[PDB]
């Protein structure tokens, strides 16, 4: 017999590395940059921006199935 | 089956790079800076007024969808 | 679907180039100049009555929706 | 006689060091953290994605059957 | 022989996608922003009010019968 | 059949874009903003008095039944 | 039926315009900057005693029921 | 009903435009002039002293209930 | 037949609008405030003060038998 | 009959606006003032001296029976 | 029925105008003020000493009791 | 019942108008002065070398128990 | 016939005013401000160890039998 | 019949003013205090060793049995 | 009996006034300073290195067991 | 038994009067003040370079173990 | 007859003051303290290591059979 | 009869002075100490890195079985 | 056996010496003083681009496995 | 198995020695100079244009990947 967990992993294609929900969070991340650079005026938020992205590249990318 | 987590992103064109949400913030940007500037009456706050728009600008073209 | 972040944005209309909010500033520039040349009586805090105006002009029209 | 416990462990190649339910947690992993460094902008949530991931590894080779 | 546990699905139409019982929420998605606002005067509370509602969109498109 | 939850939704009239509940608060949000700009004398405090107002707006105007 | 969240909005006349409540803030308002102004001798706390005052004014006037 | 944030309002009488507590702040004026115009020589400690005094009094006279 | 679960209904009376137990919150409610703002310091708890009782005014007149 | 939540209410005349209970939290008041003044020697912990006290005035006298 | 709050009040006399829990303050307040001196040589420090002292009998004088 | 805070009161006699405690500071005092002076060479620092001794005379004279 | 539940109440005797239970709280008290003082090195624990003290007084004295 | 809470109380002599238990605290306190002052270097953490020695001593001496 | 919260106190010779733990924070004090000394280079930090010591000298002799 | 704080103390051969850590700051020490000394050219910043030397050689003679 | 819950009590030899249950903890106690000092690195979890072991020591010479 | 909590207490050599779990912290030391210096800039992060090393030395040699 | 904490330390050659994860950080060294340089313009920041690097090099070095 | 924090390190070519982020901050270090020699026309800020970027030159050749 095989594993019987398996069958879709859609999922992956829902979650894939380029999927609806990945992105999402990237929006997110450039505005709540902007949202917290308003108040603080740090260059600071402007970050994941970059590292998220790359982040979560190698991140899907250890395992994404 | 594809991914169900789709449909709308219209949210996309809520958030869009033109769109209502986008602009509200540099709104803020202009007023915050002269918020700001009027207390130190320093040449600092006039950046992100720049900064904040090509930043999203490519912020948003590294995904938005 | 349209964004519905949308309606209104008599907020622009309340913010707007020429509105209730973008003006106090600039009094308040006229004002703090006058203030702050008062104690110095160096010729500085006169300009941004000049740039503060043409910079949100330019500002405002960077964007203002 | 032998142990009647036995038969399949199918159950471990379905749970087995690479199979479909290992990997789900990676993901979510993966995710709950760009999830929760949006709000935070912490970098604090990427961690057990290098240790989970090894951590997993040395904990199903503990025994693992 | 069909299924028995069929008939009306009115249920459907009484949380369709358009009905009473959904709408309700985002009321309080709604108030309830406003309400911790008050406390907080973070700008936080401002996003299911987007979320909820394009995830109900969603969330209800996925099966919603 | 029709959906039963309905019926009334003066719960809407009750809470509606004008109604009791959503003046308060502003009163709440008014008096908010000058209570804690007292101790802290920072321009801050006055914005959702801006924001609130058109936020609710449009906000209720998302669904407000 | 109409709307049961109304009764009294003496609420209002307790908070009204001209009311006990919001007589308070402008008293603390004179005297905060008359505090703070010893320490620093800077004139700036001299302001929403203008500000406050006809801040509150529109901002009532915005709702204030 | 009428507002019940009222009764006394002896702390008008309290902080009244004469009163104790107004009173104090013009000894600490006159007091700290004094003591800051000691370690300076400037003249420009000397002002609220008038100011203060003029200030409270239509500061207070613009409302003072 | 009429409904047998009525008969006094001094329960009302009782519980009524102004009766015993009414009143007593409100004597907590001014205690706790007071109690509460000892250790804070914050003015915060002195609300419910004003809130509770017109709370329980239309809370009571949306039924109140 | 008579409502049988009464009887006594010698708690008030326990709590009443000269009581035991009251008068302690106003040494606590002026206690912790002297108490947090120390550390910050800050003009601030000397209000509710006053506040609270007319606040309770105020307050008890909004019921208090 | 009396109050039963009541009894002792010893506590005043624990913490009467004169007691020792009084009197440990101003040590504090005449030490604090050496202390702060100290760092910033600032005639500063040294007021409470009168203030807190006639604050606080004053201020144990509005009820003490 | 007496009041059970007094006891010891060596703490006076601990901080007492000469104790231990009290002579360090003007050590310090004397110290600091000299510390000051060397950078700036101002007569400045050579004060409270005598006014902190008479003042906390005097200080300690205000009670000191 | 008399109450049965009466005889001994040398609980009361167990319990009373003075009796061993009573005491050792008190010094759980002193231990525990001890306790938690040191950790915060605020001053704050050390409360009920007057206020309990009078607290259990009149609570005793409450009833106490 | 006596009391049987009774008996021992050596548990005093295991607390007592002077037993093993009290003293380690002051430790504590002498450590806490090192300990904290060098991360502050603020004169404030060298305080307690003299209060909460002379605190426990009338503490314990309120009861102590 | 005896008081069972004895034996060892090893502690006390694990703390003692000449132990290991002892000295460390002196080096700590000792590097402390030096450290802080270099971004202000100002002479402040060199105190504690006296004081501390001689602190704990007293300190750990006011009890040390 | 004794205490089992010790055992290495190498930290001190690590911290040791001669140690990597130690001289390092000297480095510092020597380096800042070049610093410092090229924007002011003030002879000022050649000073601990003797004294934060022999500082810690005595700093270190006080204890270092 | 004697007791007849004795007989072995080689429980305390597996509980006993040095037996192997005993030690774990200390590991455990030596662990987290290195766990949880990695997240803050505010030097607290290195105590128990000293108490718990001390603890112990007296807490098993308390009885320990 | 022996102990039968023992038996390997390869845990030991698992947990051992040295061995795989020890040294992990140590990274994570490392790591964090550079992680939190980034955004600090003090150097306070680079001290358990020698700290913690010597403490589980001395703490794993305190019993480490 | 051995112990099972072991398998991959990948870990380390993750994290190894050269690896991915130590290098990120200098060049968030390499930017951050660049970034805080800008504001300041003073020569700080650029230090533990020197320091940090051989502080991991030794770091590392201490054990690094 | 090889280490997975590994892959792109595109954020090296990101921050590549040139990339585009590298660039920006010389536009800032030139900008900035020209900003604040204007207020002070000190030649000061013509430094680190040439420092900066040499700074970095050598400073991403330290590691750089």
């Amino acid at each position: 017999q095989d594993l019987m967990a398996s069958g879709n992993t859609t999922v992956k294609a829902t979650f894939g590395k380029d999927s609806s929900v990945v992105k999402w969070v990237v929006l997110a991340e450039v505005l709540v940059g902007a949202v917290m650079y308003m108040m603080t005026k740090n260059v600071k938020f402007l970050a994941g921006f970059a590292i998220i992205s790359v982040f979560i590249a190698v991140g899907m990318a250890v395992v994404g199935l």
